[PDB]
């Protein structure tokens, strides 16, 4: 109508036209309910669960009580610059986890934020310290090399050599420091995977493919290069086009060159271990190697992204110790606030981290009370029984993978492939640009596919599902450790209805 | 030399400044440790989380809607459906606001999880409008430039060769689309004020004076100018000297010229009502005019940070709407969430207000339907009883003011000042560098001050104070509006006793 509105007109305009304008009343393990027309509730099987912040499935009875005493207790959720013990004990436990699943010996100081994104920018902040201390160690080195050539130049001991100049004593070293001056004031540059997705804040979003997401925003920060994962032969030509240069005086007995050394230009690599813009891909052996290769190589830290792959979504607690990915810095987000509160944490290795870091980040909601109770909850659930919870997600994981696989044999002419593992799982959808039927071919050309076969499976099938990857061109599974056979029976008849539907090329049934 | 996993630098510096407590338990305007024995001690807070606690630690109320909402199986995550509880929230604050200014203005609402993610959804929603402007002028610029190609080849004009300093037809052209393209992909700049502290994120830690906290990161992000509050005149004239110009083509009757016009250089003005980093000083109305004259000169949106003035702080509920700062962009945060939970809001003007925004911009914990509930229980909180509660901040303000003044007038040789309004106060301390007790000294030269003087209030008279400023220069007072009569003469006493032991130099019974 034209009734004043103050919040998402066009989102919601967007969601009914796709078949995904639903208002969601309740929640409970992996079922979500919307009222009918007459006030009743129908429940929606969720497999979207907050883009896999619900590997409990919502408000967990455990949680909700855990919150709930932690309220009733006067926990102090505003406690800025007093001791907070529980931030030690939470990286205590982590630290724990990380030793059993990699065999590593090795420590990590954790800082908490808010979400995914702001704890990637700790690490993008902490690596860029990383890189100062790199520079002024170098720039240091320049200045005792510019003066031992200087010495040698005046003294008389030396000569310089004048096919180096395309690079006076004096004249020489001032444009040496220009030009030095002018490179160590260069934004930095990120490297991640392509279909990369670390956030959307000022500094997160260039980290982030998604071109409509991210192109708006590419004056504000520093860029990424986004390294092709599949051509790994690639990467090798792409990062040593990104090699600059410093210049120094070489002396070596009696000439004196200018001669270029190399700049650290990359701040960090981000990988996510099972990439969720790319249609939850899993990082190869191929790949971590390569990503190895590259930190070795520039000496800038790997950022190993578990905002949706941690706290057991994979069958590990650490998606990177399941696929052998050696970082330096590790991120946590979503299923630590169990569901219910916003909570974040960022390690770094002990032996990169920079003190000064502890005093100059903060955060006024970051290591409250409230989260770091409810945070204690969460590992302790996840790690009970002796890790019952993990061999829970596999079994389940397996069930649902075969599923899924099972529909892909029988529906290979829409479904190109399933990605994933535990309980991150995802259908790719084959291109449907060149559809006879016009409705769902305007649909695919927009980029909005995934949206409207989503829509189907909720006002068909009572199934949430809802899209990733840069075209809507994928269906993500990422449902709790609870869901039933009975569940994922349903799933697969939902599942041969929509694809029999979209061989069918039934427009009329599939877009309102 | 035990292992440690978080915190040990932190905790290690506030043990040295007398902060070295934990906090077990909080209620109203109480903070409880445990001392040797095992006792409770109540510690009277001023600090209440930077101002998050309007209405104190874990408020009866807020707690007893926060277990209905989670016994009610509220969703949380329910991302890409309709939330009309947003809608619902922008409502309420376009209707305050509109009471407040008398404006009958539209504001659409985005949510985030800190102060800082807010500010950003500023600067991001800054740069599309920027991208629109840049659009618009190289649209018209290539017009231009095909009109002036025209009258020089068909032979209507000659180009006038004195021009040309700012660079043949086809060549001066493409020398004009280089010089543009180059302008195109330089970063923007974003002004605030000298002192302004709009969070530490990759971005917005640009736009944070305090030098240790941003000048490492100088790198990274777009920066800002800081602009001096107390000297307006001088503004002026720092922001001319950042215009930027392209190139186009002028055709006036007969004769083309290469001529400069204006680009959009600057993304966003930023100010806080009451300035934080800078001792809690309220903007004048010599300086909210020049910020005036600024937006309506540059084009740029004014974007108005209320995170910490915001929800009641400063006597109304806009502290903007209090001292006639006409923003086109608004932020709020911290009393938002009740105290135990985290939520944030940027309200964007609706006729500036870019549609893309809404399906471009998202993060997972964003619009969460706790902290949604909790909202709306804040606002009706805030708003109850024919709006009593702004009175009684208003009247608890000038009570503790007029208590800060009593101490300044009998204290001047210590206390220089009384900044800010409502209930967001702060005692300017005088500089302490050339300080007789050499313990005072040294403190004063790390910039440790104010730290020092607050384990002071701490271990003498169970006050927990916190400074602010860049210096620690500055003593915090923003309790809840629940602060007795009792409380703040028991402040009184604890403040008198610290700037009497400080006039008599006392560095063993001040320093440890
Ligand atoms: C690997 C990774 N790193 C960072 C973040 C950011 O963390 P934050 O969101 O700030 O808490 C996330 C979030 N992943 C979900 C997010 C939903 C955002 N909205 C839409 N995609 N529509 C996904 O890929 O869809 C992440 O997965
Ligand atoms: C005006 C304004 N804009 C943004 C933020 C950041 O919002 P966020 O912290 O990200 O939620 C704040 C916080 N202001 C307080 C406290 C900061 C928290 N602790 C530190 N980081 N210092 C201050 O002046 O000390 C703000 O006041």
């Amino acid at each position: 109508s034209g009734e004043p509105v103050y919040a998402d007109a066009v989102l919601n305009g967007w969601l009914t036209s796709m078949g995904l304008g639903v208002e969601y009343v309740r929640a409970e393990g992996n079922t979500v309910y919307y009222l009918d027309d007459e006030g009743r509730e129908v429940p929606v099987l969720d497999h979207a669960c907050g883009f896999g912040s619900l590997i409990f499935g919502h408000n967990h009875p455990e949680i909700i009580a855990h919150a709930k005493a932690a309220l009733d207790a006067g926990t102090v959720v505003h406690a800025q610059l007093s001791r907070q013990p529980r931030a030690n004990q939470i990286s205590r436990i982590l630290n724990d986890i990380m030793r059993r699943e990699t065999g590593r010996d090795d420590r990590y100081n954790a800082i908490f934020a808010n979400s995914g994104a702001e704890a990637n920018e700790i690490c993008m902040k902490h690596a860029e310290l990383e890189r100062q201390e790199r520079i002024t160690a170098l720039f240091a080195e320049i200045d005792a090399e510019l003066d031992t050539a200087r010495e040698a130049l005046t003294t008389g001991t030396a000569t310089l050599d004048t096919a180096s100049l395309p690079l006076d004593v004096d004249g020489v070293i001032a444009d040496i420091h220009r030009h030095n001056d002018e490179r160590r004031a260069e934004r930095p540059l990120f490297l991640t995977l392509d279909g990369s997705f670390h956030g959307k804040l000022v500094g997160s979003i260039q980290l982030t493919q998604n071109e409509p997401w991210r192109t708006p925003f590419t004056a504000l920060s520093s860029p990424a290069r986004f390294l092709p994962a599949d051509e790994p032969e690639l990467i090798g030509k792409i990062v040593e086009d990104e090699r600059r240069s410093v210049l120094t005086l070489s002396l070596d007995k009696d000439t004196v060159r200018v001669v270029e050394r190399d700049f650290p230009v990359v701040a960090a690599i981000f990988v996510e271990p099972v990439r969720g813009g790319s249609g939850m891909k899993t990082v190869t052996p191929e790949l971590a190697e390569e990503l190895h290769r590259l930190r070795d190589t520039l000496g800038c830290p790997l950022v190993v992204d578990e905002v949706q792959t941690g706290i057991g979504r994979t069958g590990a607690f650490f998606g990177s110790a399941l696929l052998g990915i050696r970082g330096d810095y590790y991120t946590l987000a979503k299923a630590i606030g169990g569901g219910i509160v916003k909570n974040s944490v960022a390690l770094i290795r002990q032996d990169r981290f920079l003190p000064a870091m502890e005093v100059i980040h903060s955060s006024t909601f970051a290591k409250d009370g409230l989260s770091a109770s409810i945070a204690l909850k969460v590992l302790e659930m996840v790690e009970a029984d002796g890790g019952r919870v993990y061999q829970r997600v596999r079994e389940r994981g397996q069930r649902l993978e075969a599923m899924l696989e099972s529909v892909r044999a029988d529906h290979s002419d829409v479904v190109s492939a399933v990605w994933g593992t535990g309980l991150m799982l995802a259908l790719e959808l084959r291109d449907q640009s060149n559809a006879t039927s016009q409705a769902i071919r305007e649909k695919a050309a927009h980029g909005f596919l995934g949206y409207v076969l989503a829509g189907f499976l909720l006002r068909e099938h009572h199934i949430r599902v809802l899209p990733a990857g840069p075209r809507s061109g994928f269906l993500r599974f990422s449902p709790s450790l609870y869901i039933t056979d009975e569940e994922i029976d349903r799933t697969e008849t939902a599942l041969r209805s929509l694809f029999t539907a979209l061989r069918d090329q039934d427009g009329d049934r599939l877009v309102l």
